[PDB]
């Protein structure tokens, strides 16, 4: 598998709550691509959901400063604190303050992973804010338009399917993408 296919496989095993399979694929990503923080972020999410939340907190603390992963790891720190038996509201609010501060200046990759992490939780209306910002910063990134077209599928409303299908076609003209092709296929299924 290519790195994007490992990442999108983990995003789906996360949607299906397969927490140990996430650790298997994340550990393969750490062996194949060990300089990339995103597989370490998924490994920390897997240890959180197994219930090794102290390990997950330290695994996020090891990577939270890294620019491509800081937003999604701060969102996962909020979730880890909320899963804990004694939720630290001050650490949650301090993490929300870091998210709101970084959201002003964040790069394209950081906003893409923030939208994808909110999409794990089904927070599609919040994910749209980060992906709209990603598109406006990037002057129309095709990865941004493909995920906006997927958020236009996940909200279910019919007229957005025509817009979504055009955004998948316009993403595909530059080259094939598995998630963009699946978005086109799902528009055809919805019609």
């Amino acid at each position: 598998m290519d790195s994007q296919e490992l990442k999108t496989l983990i995003n789906y095993y996360c949607q299906e709550r397969y927490f140990h399979h996430v650790l298997l694929v994340a550990s393969e990503g750490i062996k194949r691509y060990g300089s990339d923080p995103v597989f370490r972020f998924y490994h920390a999410y897997g240890t959180l959901m197994e219930g090794k939340t102290q390990e997950a907190l330290r695994e996020f603390e090891a990577i939270k400063n890294k620019q491509d992963v800081s937003l999604c790891s701060l969102l996962a720190l909020i979730y880890a604190h909320k899963m804990s038996p004694n939720p630290d509201r001050e650490a949650i609010l301090e993490s929300d303050a870091r998210v709101k501060e970084q959201r002003k200046g964040a790069g394209e990759k950081a906003l893409y992973h923030a939208g994808l992490f909110l999409w794990h939780i089904g927070r599609h209306d919040k994910a749209r804010e980060y992906i709209d910002r990603m598109i406006k910063i990037s002057d129309g990134s095709k990865q941004g338009h493909v995920l906006k077209a997927w958020l236009d599928i996940t909200r279910g409303k019919e007229p957005y399917t025509k817009k979504a299908l055009k955004y998948f076609e316009e993403g595909l003209q530059d080259g094939n993408d598995t998630f963009a092709l699946l978005g086109k296929a799902q528009c055809l299924e919805m019609r």
